[PDB]
């Protein structure tokens, strides 16, 4: 299931919620006397866009079912990562992350270091989001 419902009061900072169809990470959450209301700020986990919403504390909201797996980096080519699974399958479809993360990944790869890359899926969407 792409998403599952959750009570507003149960939502948590650094947790996740779906806002206007987008999966977002909660960066600001306050609850005020309306009974009560939960004010949320969320950051689109892919584009970084800020979404906002004010929700009745006992009302539900949708939370994205985020998958997160770690692959082994065995190559970089034409800006694309060669990532290896336990299954033995190698995928070359995930782009090298932008900015510093990307530079970090290259430097450490050129280094000779055994690197794991975190891939993230949410809703129909996927990217490489971290290094270890």
């Amino acid at each position: 299931s792409a998403t599952f419902p959750m009570q507003c009061s149960a939502l948590r900072k650094n947790g996740f919620v779906v806002l206007k169809g987008r999966p977002c990470k909660i960066v600001e959450m306050s609850t005020s006397k309306t009974h009560a209301k939960v004010h949320l700020v969320g950051i689109d986990i892919f584009t970084g866009k800020k979404y906002e919403d004010i929700c009745p504390s006992t009302h539900n909201m949708d939370v994205p079912n985020i998958k997160r797996n770690d692959f082994q980096l065995i190559g970089i080519q034409d800006g694309y990562l060669s990532l290896l699974q336990d299954s033995g399958e190698v995928r070359e479809d995930l782009r090298l992350p932008e900015g510093d993360l990307g530079k970090e990944i290259e430097q450490k790869y050129d280094c000779g270091e055994e690197i794991l890359i975190t891939v993230l899926s949410a809703m129909t969407e996927e990217a490489a989001v971290a290094i270890k």
